[PDB]
Protein backbone atom coordinates (compact mmCIF):
# COMPACT_ATOMS: atom_id res chain seq x y z
CA UNK A 1 0.00 0.00 0.00
CA UNK A 2 1.13 3.53 -0.83
CA UNK A 3 -0.38 7.02 -0.63
CA UNK A 4 -0.06 7.76 -4.33
CA UNK A 5 1.37 11.26 -3.75
CA UNK A 6 4.81 12.79 -3.57
CA UNK A 7 5.33 14.62 -0.31
CA UNK A 8 7.83 15.70 2.36
CA UNK A 9 10.85 13.75 3.59
CA UNK A 10 12.25 14.69 7.04
CA UNK A 11 10.72 18.16 6.90
CA UNK A 12 12.28 19.29 3.60
CA UNK A 13 10.18 19.84 0.49
CA UNK A 14 11.39 18.34 -2.80
CA UNK A 15 12.47 20.31 -5.85
CA UNK A 16 9.80 19.81 -8.51
CA UNK A 17 11.30 20.36 -11.95
CA UNK A 18 7.89 20.57 -13.60
CA UNK A 19 8.20 20.83 -17.37
CA UNK A 20 11.98 21.40 -17.28
CA UNK A 21 14.73 18.82 -17.46
CA UNK A 22 18.18 19.29 -15.92
CA UNK A 23 19.53 21.17 -18.97
CA UNK A 24 16.79 23.80 -18.79
CA UNK A 25 17.41 24.31 -15.09
CA UNK A 26 21.19 24.64 -15.28
CA UNK A 27 21.20 26.69 -18.49
CA UNK A 28 18.33 28.96 -17.51
CA UNK A 29 15.57 28.14 -19.97
CA UNK A 30 13.08 31.05 -20.22
CA UNK A 31 10.16 28.79 -19.24
CA UNK A 32 12.04 27.76 -16.08
CA UNK A 33 12.31 31.13 -14.33
CA UNK A 34 10.73 29.95 -11.07
CA UNK A 35 13.52 27.41 -10.50
CA UNK A 36 16.28 30.05 -10.28
CA UNK A 37 16.04 31.13 -6.64
CA UNK A 38 18.43 30.29 -3.85
CA UNK A 39 16.91 27.32 -2.04
CA UNK A 40 17.41 23.82 -0.60
CA UNK A 41 15.69 20.46 -0.96
CA UNK A 42 15.66 16.79 -0.02
CA UNK A 43 15.22 15.23 -3.48
CA UNK A 44 14.47 16.07 -7.11
CA UNK A 45 11.32 15.10 -9.02
CA UNK A 46 11.01 14.77 -12.80
CA UNK A 47 8.09 14.59 -15.14
CA UNK A 48 8.87 11.61 -17.45
CA UNK A 49 8.40 13.56 -20.73
CA UNK A 50 9.77 17.05 -20.07
CA UNK A 51 10.14 19.07 -23.27
CA UNK A 52 11.80 22.28 -22.04
CA UNK A 53 15.56 21.80 -22.21
CA UNK A 54 18.07 23.00 -24.79
CA UNK A 55 15.80 25.15 -26.96
CA UNK A 56 18.72 25.99 -29.22
CA UNK A 57 19.92 22.71 -30.78
CA UNK A 58 23.27 21.20 -29.89
CA UNK A 59 25.07 18.60 -27.84
CA UNK A 60 25.35 18.83 -24.06
CA UNK A 61 28.76 17.35 -23.28
CA UNK A 62 28.52 14.82 -20.41
CA UNK A 63 24.84 15.09 -19.50
CA UNK A 64 24.69 11.91 -17.46
CA UNK A 65 27.80 12.71 -15.43
CA UNK A 66 26.22 16.06 -14.55
CA UNK A 67 23.09 14.17 -13.49
CA UNK A 68 25.18 11.86 -11.28
CA UNK A 69 26.97 14.83 -9.72
CA UNK A 70 23.69 16.68 -9.13
CA UNK A 71 22.14 13.61 -7.48
CA UNK A 72 24.02 14.16 -4.19
CA UNK A 73 23.54 17.94 -3.92
CA UNK A 74 21.63 19.54 -1.04
CA UNK A 75 21.57 23.24 -1.93
CA UNK A 76 22.88 25.78 -4.42
CA UNK A 77 23.69 29.48 -4.14
CA UNK A 78 23.23 31.13 -7.55
CA UNK A 79 25.58 34.10 -7.98
CA UNK A 80 26.70 36.37 -10.82
CA UNK A 81 30.11 35.23 -12.04
CA UNK A 82 30.46 37.86 -14.79
CA UNK A 83 28.35 41.05 -14.69
CA UNK A 84 26.77 41.65 -18.08
CA UNK A 85 26.97 45.45 -18.27
CA UNK A 86 30.42 45.78 -16.70
CA UNK A 87 32.60 42.96 -18.03
CA UNK A 88 31.89 43.32 -21.78
CA UNK A 89 32.32 46.99 -22.77
CA UNK A 90 33.58 46.40 -26.32
CA UNK A 91 30.95 43.86 -27.46
CA UNK A 92 27.18 43.83 -27.87
CA UNK A 93 25.62 41.56 -25.26
CA UNK A 94 22.02 41.98 -26.52
CA UNK A 95 21.64 38.70 -28.37
CA UNK A 96 18.24 37.05 -28.87
CA UNK A 97 17.06 34.11 -30.95
CA UNK A 98 13.72 32.97 -32.34
CA UNK A 99 14.37 29.34 -31.37
CA UNK A 100 13.67 30.16 -27.70
CA UNK A 101 10.28 31.91 -27.30
CA UNK A 102 9.28 33.82 -24.19
CA UNK A 103 5.84 35.51 -23.95
CA UNK A 104 5.30 35.59 -27.75
CA UNK A 105 8.75 37.14 -28.23
CA UNK A 106 12.37 36.11 -28.75
CA UNK A 107 14.81 35.70 -25.86
CA UNK A 108 17.90 33.76 -24.78
CA UNK A 109 18.99 31.78 -21.72
CA UNK A 110 19.07 33.48 -18.34
CA UNK A 111 22.53 32.18 -17.37
CA UNK A 112 24.46 32.83 -20.61
CA UNK A 113 25.36 35.84 -22.76
CA UNK A 114 25.65 35.81 -26.56
CA UNK A 115 28.47 38.11 -27.66
CA UNK A 116 28.43 39.64 -31.14
CA UNK A 117 30.38 42.42 -32.94
CA UNK A 118 30.34 46.06 -31.85
CA UNK A 119 31.15 48.96 -34.24
CA UNK A 120 32.25 46.49 -36.92
CA UNK A 121 35.03 44.82 -34.91
CA UNK A 122 35.35 41.90 -32.51
CA UNK A 123 38.30 42.45 -30.14
CA UNK A 124 40.25 39.73 -28.39
CA UNK A 125 38.65 38.39 -25.22
CA UNK A 126 40.39 37.22 -22.05
CA UNK A 127 38.72 36.91 -18.63
CA UNK A 128 39.57 35.19 -15.36
CA UNK A 129 37.74 34.19 -12.19
CA UNK A 130 39.02 33.05 -8.79
CA UNK A 131 36.87 30.90 -6.51
CA UNK A 132 36.72 32.18 -2.92
CA UNK A 133 33.35 30.86 -1.69
CA UNK A 134 34.86 27.82 0.14
CA UNK A 135 32.82 25.36 -1.97
CA UNK A 136 32.59 24.00 -5.52
CA UNK A 137 31.34 26.30 -8.29
CA UNK A 138 29.57 24.94 -11.38
CA UNK A 139 30.47 26.92 -14.51
CA UNK A 140 28.65 26.58 -17.86
CA UNK A 141 29.44 27.92 -21.33
CA UNK A 142 28.89 27.22 -25.01
CA UNK A 143 30.53 27.35 -28.44
CA UNK A 144 28.64 28.44 -31.57
CA UNK A 145 28.83 26.61 -34.91
CA UNK A 146 27.12 28.60 -37.70
CA UNK A 147 25.60 27.44 -40.98
CA UNK A 148 27.59 29.38 -43.61
CA UNK A 149 30.61 31.66 -43.90
CA UNK A 150 28.40 34.75 -44.35
CA UNK A 151 26.83 34.26 -40.90
CA UNK A 152 30.30 33.88 -39.35
CA UNK A 153 31.59 36.97 -41.17
CA UNK A 154 28.58 39.11 -40.26
CA UNK A 155 28.61 38.18 -36.57
CA UNK A 156 32.32 37.73 -35.76
CA UNK A 157 34.32 39.41 -38.62
CA UNK A 158 36.80 36.49 -38.79
CA UNK A 159 36.75 33.28 -40.80
CA UNK A 160 38.83 31.42 -38.19
CA UNK A 161 38.23 31.66 -34.44
CA UNK A 162 38.98 29.69 -31.29
CA UNK A 163 37.87 29.33 -27.67
CA UNK A 164 40.22 28.24 -24.88
CA UNK A 165 39.15 27.31 -21.35
CA UNK A 166 41.95 26.61 -18.86
CA UNK A 167 41.74 25.64 -15.19
CA UNK A 168 43.99 23.59 -12.91
CA UNK A 169 42.01 20.44 -13.83
CA UNK A 170 40.44 21.59 -17.14
CA UNK A 171 42.39 22.47 -20.29
CA UNK A 172 40.57 22.42 -23.60
CA UNK A 173 40.57 24.28 -26.92
CA UNK A 174 37.59 24.55 -29.29
CA UNK A 175 37.33 25.49 -32.95
CA UNK A 176 34.07 26.33 -34.78
CA UNK A 177 32.94 24.17 -37.70
CA UNK A 178 30.76 25.32 -40.60
CA UNK A 179 28.57 22.90 -42.57
CA UNK A 180 25.03 22.31 -43.84
CA UNK A 181 22.77 20.67 -41.27
CA UNK A 182 19.13 19.52 -41.08
CA UNK A 183 16.78 22.00 -39.45
CA UNK A 184 15.87 21.39 -35.80
CA UNK A 185 13.39 23.86 -34.23
CA UNK A 186 13.69 26.16 -37.24
CA UNK A 187 17.45 26.75 -37.00
CA UNK A 188 20.33 25.13 -38.88
CA UNK A 189 23.18 26.36 -36.68
CA UNK A 190 24.27 24.69 -33.47
CA UNK A 191 25.47 25.69 -30.01
CA UNK A 192 27.43 23.07 -28.06
CA UNK A 193 27.20 23.34 -24.27
CA UNK A 194 29.93 22.53 -21.73
CA UNK A 195 30.35 22.52 -17.95
CA UNK A 196 32.97 22.22 -15.21
CA UNK A 197 33.40 22.32 -11.41
CA UNK A 198 35.85 24.78 -9.90
CA UNK A 199 37.44 23.67 -6.64
CA UNK A 200 38.02 26.19 -3.82
CA UNK A 201 41.15 28.26 -4.40
CA UNK A 202 41.20 27.60 -8.15
CA UNK A 203 41.19 29.98 -11.12
CA UNK A 204 39.41 29.61 -14.48
CA UNK A 205 40.57 31.50 -17.58
CA UNK A 206 38.48 32.09 -20.72
CA UNK A 207 40.07 33.22 -23.98
CA UNK A 208 38.28 33.79 -27.26
CA UNK A 209 38.68 35.45 -30.64
CA UNK A 210 35.13 34.48 -31.58
CA UNK A 211 32.14 32.16 -31.16
CA UNK A 212 31.65 32.24 -27.38
CA UNK A 213 28.43 32.07 -25.36
CA UNK A 214 29.92 33.52 -22.18
CA UNK A 215 28.76 32.58 -18.67
CA UNK A 216 26.54 35.00 -16.75
CA UNK A 217 25.41 33.14 -13.61
CA UNK A 218 27.02 30.27 -11.71
CA UNK A 219 26.01 27.90 -8.92
CA UNK A 220 27.73 27.26 -5.58
CA UNK A 221 26.96 23.67 -4.60
CA UNK A 222 26.84 22.02 -1.18
CA UNK A 223 26.92 18.26 -0.69
CA UNK A 224 24.72 16.10 1.51
CA UNK A 225 24.30 12.52 2.72
CA UNK A 226 20.86 11.56 1.40
CA UNK A 227 19.22 12.70 -1.83
CA UNK A 228 18.34 11.46 -5.29
CA UNK A 229 16.30 11.87 -8.45
CA UNK A 230 12.82 10.35 -8.85
CA UNK A 231 10.86 10.20 -12.12
CA UNK A 232 7.18 10.35 -11.22
CA UNK A 233 3.68 11.59 -12.09
CA UNK A 234 2.05 11.75 -8.69
CA UNK A 235 0.92 15.18 -7.42
CA UNK A 236 2.70 16.95 -4.58
CA UNK A 237 1.01 17.20 -1.18
CA UNK A 238 1.85 17.07 2.52
CA UNK A 239 3.22 14.30 4.73
CA UNK A 240 6.23 13.62 6.90
CA UNK A 241 7.06 10.19 5.49
CA UNK A 242 10.50 8.63 5.86
CA UNK A 243 10.21 6.53 2.68
CA UNK A 244 9.52 7.70 -0.87
CA UNK A 245 8.92 5.81 -4.13
CA UNK A 246 7.87 7.16 -7.55
CA UNK A 247 4.41 5.67 -7.01
CA UNK A 248 3.86 7.21 -3.57
CA UNK A 249 5.00 7.17 0.04
CA UNK A 250 5.33 4.32 2.52
CA UNK A 251 4.57 4.30 6.26
CA UNK A 252 5.16 0.99 8.06
CA UNK A 253 7.94 -1.04 9.66
CA UNK A 254 7.67 -4.38 7.81
CA UNK A 255 10.96 -5.60 6.30
CA UNK A 256 9.83 -6.01 2.66
CA UNK A 257 7.86 -4.40 -0.15
CA UNK A 258 6.74 -5.09 -3.69
CA UNK A 259 5.81 -1.57 -4.82
CA UNK B 1 62.14 27.87 -34.62
CA UNK B 2 58.66 27.03 -36.02
CA UNK B 3 55.26 28.52 -35.26
CA UNK B 4 53.57 25.22 -36.18
CA UNK B 5 54.78 21.72 -35.29
CA UNK B 6 53.41 18.20 -35.00
CA UNK B 7 54.25 14.87 -33.36
CA UNK B 8 53.19 11.55 -34.87
CA UNK B 9 53.43 8.18 -33.13
CA UNK B 10 52.54 5.19 -35.31
CA UNK B 11 52.48 1.49 -34.46
CA UNK B 12 50.42 -1.49 -35.58
CA UNK B 13 47.87 -0.73 -32.80
CA UNK B 14 48.67 2.95 -32.11
CA UNK B 15 48.24 5.82 -34.57
CA UNK B 16 48.05 9.31 -33.11
CA UNK B 17 48.95 12.87 -34.10
CA UNK B 18 49.53 15.68 -31.59
CA UNK B 19 49.45 19.42 -32.24
CA UNK B 20 50.87 21.88 -29.66
CA UNK B 21 48.57 24.54 -28.21
CA UNK B 22 49.68 27.94 -26.92
CA UNK B 23 47.64 29.81 -24.30
CA UNK B 24 47.87 31.55 -20.92
CA UNK B 25 47.52 29.14 -18.01
CA UNK B 26 47.46 29.39 -14.20
CA UNK B 27 50.78 28.65 -12.56
CA UNK B 28 51.34 25.17 -11.14
CA UNK B 29 54.73 24.60 -9.43
CA UNK B 30 56.04 27.90 -10.80
CA UNK B 31 55.59 27.08 -14.51
CA UNK B 32 52.84 28.09 -16.92
CA UNK B 33 53.68 25.67 -19.73
CA UNK B 34 52.60 22.05 -19.80
CA UNK B 35 53.94 18.67 -20.86
CA UNK B 36 51.38 15.96 -21.65
CA UNK B 37 52.56 12.37 -21.14
CA UNK B 38 51.56 9.29 -23.14
CA UNK B 39 52.31 5.57 -23.08
CA UNK B 40 51.93 2.45 -25.22
CA UNK B 41 52.67 -1.28 -25.06
CA UNK B 42 54.66 -2.71 -27.96
CA UNK B 43 53.91 -6.34 -28.76
CA UNK B 44 56.70 -8.72 -29.82
CA UNK B 45 57.59 -8.36 -33.49
CA UNK B 46 56.16 -4.84 -33.75
CA UNK B 47 57.64 -1.53 -34.88
CA UNK B 48 57.06 1.95 -33.44
CA UNK B 49 57.72 5.10 -35.49
CA UNK B 50 58.22 8.61 -34.09
CA UNK B 51 57.98 11.61 -36.41
CA UNK B 52 58.43 15.16 -35.19
C1 LIG C 1 33.92 23.89 -52.68
O1 LIG C 1 33.95 24.14 -51.25
C2 LIG C 1 34.88 25.16 -50.84
C3 LIG C 1 34.82 25.22 -49.34
O2 LIG C 1 33.50 24.98 -48.86
C4 LIG C 1 34.54 26.49 -51.52
O3 LIG C 1 35.52 27.45 -51.16
C5 LIG C 1 34.90 28.69 -50.73
O4 LIG C 1 34.49 29.47 -51.86
C6 LIG C 1 33.85 30.71 -51.53
C7 LIG C 1 33.38 31.31 -52.84
O5 LIG C 1 34.40 31.27 -53.82
C8 LIG C 1 34.82 31.60 -50.76
O6 LIG C 1 34.19 32.80 -50.35
C9 LIG C 1 34.90 33.96 -50.87
O7 LIG C 1 35.86 34.50 -49.96
C10 LIG C 1 36.65 35.58 -50.53
C11 LIG C 1 37.75 35.96 -49.54
O8 LIG C 1 37.16 36.72 -48.48
C12 LIG C 1 38.05 37.80 -48.11
O9 LIG C 1 37.32 39.01 -47.96
C13 LIG C 1 36.34 39.03 -46.90
C14 LIG C 1 35.59 40.34 -46.96
O10 LIG C 1 34.52 40.29 -46.01
C15 LIG C 1 33.40 41.04 -46.54
O11 LIG C 1 32.69 40.27 -47.51
C16 LIG C 1 31.99 39.09 -47.03
C17 LIG C 1 31.39 38.39 -48.23
O12 LIG C 1 32.45 37.83 -49.00
C18 LIG C 1 30.94 39.54 -46.00
O13 LIG C 1 30.24 38.40 -45.52
C19 LIG C 1 31.65 40.26 -44.84
O14 LIG C 1 30.70 40.65 -43.86
C20 LIG C 1 32.49 41.45 -45.33
O15 LIG C 1 31.55 42.46 -45.71
C21 LIG C 1 37.06 38.80 -45.55
O16 LIG C 1 36.10 38.79 -44.50
C22 LIG C 1 37.82 37.47 -45.60
O17 LIG C 1 38.50 37.24 -44.37
C23 LIG C 1 38.78 37.40 -46.80
O18 LIG C 1 39.84 38.31 -46.50
C24 LIG C 1 35.72 36.76 -50.90
O19 LIG C 1 36.45 37.73 -51.62
C25 LIG C 1 34.51 36.29 -51.75
O20 LIG C 1 33.57 37.36 -51.86
C26 LIG C 1 32.87 37.28 -53.12
O21 LIG C 1 31.57 36.71 -52.94
C27 LIG C 1 30.66 37.46 -52.10
C28 LIG C 1 29.38 36.66 -51.97
O22 LIG C 1 29.65 35.52 -51.16
C29 LIG C 1 30.43 38.85 -52.72
O23 LIG C 1 29.58 39.62 -51.88
C30 LIG C 1 31.79 39.57 -52.90
O24 LIG C 1 31.60 40.85 -53.48
C31 LIG C 1 32.79 38.71 -53.70
O25 LIG C 1 32.29 38.70 -55.04
C32 LIG C 1 33.84 35.03 -51.19
O26 LIG C 1 33.16 35.42 -50.01
C33 LIG C 1 35.32 30.85 -49.52
O27 LIG C 1 36.31 31.63 -48.85
C34 LIG C 1 35.90 29.49 -49.89
N1 LIG C 1 36.28 28.76 -48.69
C35 LIG C 1 37.54 28.63 -48.28
C36 LIG C 1 37.74 27.83 -47.02
O28 LIG C 1 38.48 29.12 -48.89
C37 LIG C 1 34.50 26.31 -53.03
O29 LIG C 1 34.08 27.50 -53.68
C38 LIG C 1 33.55 25.18 -53.42
N2 LIG C 1 33.55 24.98 -54.86
C39 LIG C 1 32.56 25.39 -55.65
C40 LIG C 1 32.73 25.10 -57.11
O30 LIG C 1 31.58 25.98 -55.22
C1 LIG D 1 8.64 24.38 -23.85
O1 LIG D 1 7.87 23.20 -24.19
C2 LIG D 1 6.70 23.45 -24.98
C3 LIG D 1 6.00 22.12 -25.13
O2 LIG D 1 6.55 21.14 -24.27
C4 LIG D 1 7.12 24.08 -26.31
O3 LIG D 1 5.96 24.37 -27.09
C5 LIG D 1 6.07 23.77 -28.40
O4 LIG D 1 6.90 24.55 -29.29
C6 LIG D 1 7.06 23.98 -30.60
C7 LIG D 1 8.01 24.87 -31.36
O5 LIG D 1 9.35 24.42 -31.24
C8 LIG D 1 5.70 23.85 -31.28
O6 LIG D 1 5.86 23.21 -32.54
C9 LIG D 1 4.75 23.04 -30.40
O7 LIG D 1 3.45 23.02 -30.98
C10 LIG D 1 4.67 23.63 -29.00
N1 LIG D 1 3.82 22.82 -28.15
C11 LIG D 1 2.94 23.34 -27.28
C12 LIG D 1 2.14 22.35 -26.48
O8 LIG D 1 2.81 24.55 -27.14
C13 LIG D 1 7.90 25.36 -26.04
O9 LIG D 1 8.36 25.92 -27.26
C14 LIG D 1 9.09 25.09 -25.13
N2 LIG D 1 9.78 26.34 -24.81
C15 LIG D 1 11.10 26.47 -24.87
C16 LIG D 1 11.64 27.83 -24.51
O10 LIG D 1 11.84 25.55 -25.19
C1 LIG E 1 21.67 34.10 -3.51
O1 LIG E 1 22.83 34.04 -2.70
C2 LIG E 1 23.88 34.89 -3.11
C3 LIG E 1 25.08 34.61 -2.22
O2 LIG E 1 25.52 33.27 -2.45
C4 LIG E 1 23.41 36.33 -3.03
O3 LIG E 1 24.44 37.19 -3.51
C5 LIG E 1 24.78 38.17 -2.51
O4 LIG E 1 23.84 39.24 -2.49
C6 LIG E 1 24.12 40.21 -1.48
C7 LIG E 1 23.04 41.28 -1.52
O5 LIG E 1 22.95 41.82 -2.85
C8 LIG E 1 25.49 40.82 -1.72
O6 LIG E 1 25.79 41.76 -0.68
C9 LIG E 1 26.54 39.72 -1.72
O7 LIG E 1 27.83 40.27 -2.01
C10 LIG E 1 26.18 38.70 -2.79
N1 LIG E 1 27.15 37.63 -2.77
C11 LIG E 1 27.67 37.11 -3.87
C12 LIG E 1 28.80 36.15 -3.66
O8 LIG E 1 27.26 37.39 -4.99
C13 LIG E 1 22.18 36.48 -3.90
O9 LIG E 1 21.65 37.80 -3.81
C14 LIG E 1 21.11 35.51 -3.45
N2 LIG E 1 19.97 35.66 -4.33
C15 LIG E 1 18.71 35.51 -3.91
C16 LIG E 1 18.36 36.19 -2.62
O10 LIG E 1 17.89 34.86 -4.54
Amino acid sequence: SHNGKLCRLKGKAPLQLGNCNIAGWVLGNPECESLLSNRSWSYIAETPNSENGTCFPGDFADYEELREQLSSVSSFERFEIFPKERSWPNHTTRGVTAACPHAMKSSFYKNLVWLTEANGSYPNLSRSYVNNQEKEVLVLWGVHHPSNIEDQRTLYRKDNAYVSVVSSNYNRRFTPEIAKRPKVRGQSGRINYYWTLLEPGDTIIFEATGNLIAPWYAFALSRGPGSGIITSNAPLDECDTKCQTPQGAINSSLPFQNI
